[PDB]
């Protein structure tokens, strides 16, 4: 067996093939990120650090030597833990098929979110800067009024031009503005028309962001790392429950810093 | 070797696929010429001049002797040096993906500028004119409101039309009125899409140049005799930084003067 | 090419040769460290970091989430630049056989010893514990008087079997206490042969390190990363001098800490 220890978890086989297709199923509906950036191949359970391939310089050991130390990027894991009830696993070996997975559901949400939350907000502890604070564009201020979105993303494609930047540009927004550039129509069209006619990629809905986000998608210059991706792991049990978890261990990398916009309220 | 002297430069096998990479992509981009006019193959390092097939009146050499100078127009070369640190070079084969590029698009953005202003506004030193200087159709004035732009480029339209021009009518954009017409809209559309609406052609984002140009590519009118493409050359190197060089060849022909019209402000 | 600019050096090939083998001769025979500990292969150059699999806590991200940290070990690259003349370069393709290769010598020296002070006490800079400072079995004292060596030795003979350890044990000396015991003699033999009775390992001439250390070398228990093996590069030339470098980039792990004893004066 390996870390997951999903054998030693009292969950059936249809119970697990069910669980893994709710937690699949939001995962990639509440992911934004893996659209427009480079995802590599996973690493696997060995794989820890990301060579960056500079150098540090670091107190020379001896006379005449010269020391510099590798730099690199660790790899941070993620965990979600969440809790089923074994009334509604042993459900679904009886046939039933409206078993509550809203903990999976919830825990898949979670996972989602911080992911995406990582990879365009950054997180410092983990020593990733997000596409926000790495990118060298001016930031822009978005409207009250929905009707003027599509007049300051327009302004966001002029940077990128103005950056010098090639291929499709893709636009993320928050659930506030997607939200907002939805439910308001002008001449037969939600707002989300218009943002669709600016550009040749894809409007794109970001619930985890905040404000908005315009972007290439030319290809190099985004990459997130994946040294394992999804998996869900048993923890303990009871007489009515089995916890459980969803994992994935990552790190992302920005190497073009002019290939963005962010824009906030 | 060649006059490049590529081998020469402390330069790795992966460090110049990158910089070929970044330098070719950068180029492109900034391209609007190539796309209107026809680019003759390259025609070698020994090409120093065009016939144009004309002939000049000389002092006869002789009694009962006519004589006569074939006219050409000459080759320019144009070099533009950049300086690239050897730290980042290096860190190309220790697996870096972000390693300072910024000089060679920055050569790459101002050998694309140079082109294309040579194409559009001449360069008199080199003895070519502009297809401004060149078009014998009326200048028109772009008006300060980008609403009104799409009227004057449809009076240019006319022109051509006067003119007895046949073929797919192209407009080529400054920076300036290219952002003009994307950031303001009209029921739902940009200005950019009301442009694309009257011509079968395409809207050309043309940074280098001034004004406006519409213009047919018929083919057989406006001429770019390479003799040879962009290339990238070694000049010398220290410690620190490498010196190089983009460089291409060219000169430019207008063969039709009633095949484009000029817009300024 | 790659990093070594190897063929930008003015070096001829039989001269490359004879510098090849000078510096390999002379760094084998003062290295120590390789004889007992692991080696693994070259890693490569994009190899920046080694897994140690354990795991560092960091502050939530969000609420519900648990954050890990992979820990790692940074590898350092060590250059140990020298300088050759010209002349005696030139004098190889002649047929001189006593070309002055004292720097390359002195280079690999200095490299080997560095290399194994890194072993074996450790380079803090470069987070590496030395063998010494990561050992659990109790220090001893070497004594004055070199036919009381073999006696204290046995005590670390003692120690290492109250640790439950098995294997060829081997003894490792410095470059003053193998001088002390090779020359002082008992019986019609010297004391460096009554260490030898005592092990079924090997003594070994270690002239880097300080005082004695006594070892198991069963496997396993040492572990010694390379990135990338011992290499010679180019840096830069004049009329009279190359200057060129020694250069290898490494980690050193010791997994189990009761498998050695140091020993001091």
């Amino acid at each position: 067996m390996n870390n997951l220890y999903r054998d030693l978890a009292p969950v059936t086989e249809a119970a697990w093939a069910e669980i893994e297709l709710e937690a699949a199923r939001t995962f990639k509906r509440h992911i934004a990120g893996r659209r427009v950036v480079d995802v590599s191949d996973p690493g696997g359970p060995v794989t820890a650090a990301v060579s960056t391939g500079r150098l540090i310089d670091v107190k020379a050991p001896t006379n005449g030597v010269i020391a510099h130390l590798r730099a690199s990027k660790p790899l941070v894991r993620l965990r979600v833990p969440f809790t089923l009830s074994r009334n509604e696993i042993d459900d679904v070996e009886r046939g039933s098929k409206d078993s509550d997975w809203e903990p999976v559901k919830e825990a898949a949400k979670k996972l989602a979110f911080v992911e995406d939350r990582t990879i365009f907000e950054g997180y410092s502890a983990a020593s990733i800067e997000g596409i926000r604070s790495a990118s060298s564009n001016p930031a822009l201020t978005l409207p009250e009024d929905p009707r003027e979105i599509p007049d300051v993303i327009s302004q966001a494609l002029s940077e990128l031009r103005l950056a010098g930047v090639d291929g499709p540009y893709s636009v993320l927004l928050s659930a506030d503005v997607y939200t907002k550039v939805s439910e308001t129509s002008d001449h037969g069209y939600p707002i989300r028309e218009h943002l669709n006619r600016l550009v040749d990629g894809d409007i794109i809905w970001a619930p985890a962001i905040d404000g908005a986000f315009v972007l290439t998608t030319r290809g190099g210059d985004f990459d997130l790392q994946l040294g394992t991706d999804v998996a869900i792991g048993y923890a303990s049990h009871d007489t009515d429950t089995v916890r459980l978890y969803l994992q994935e261990t990552l790190t992302f990398l920005c190497y073009t810093a002019e290939a963005s916009v962010a824009l906030s309220h």
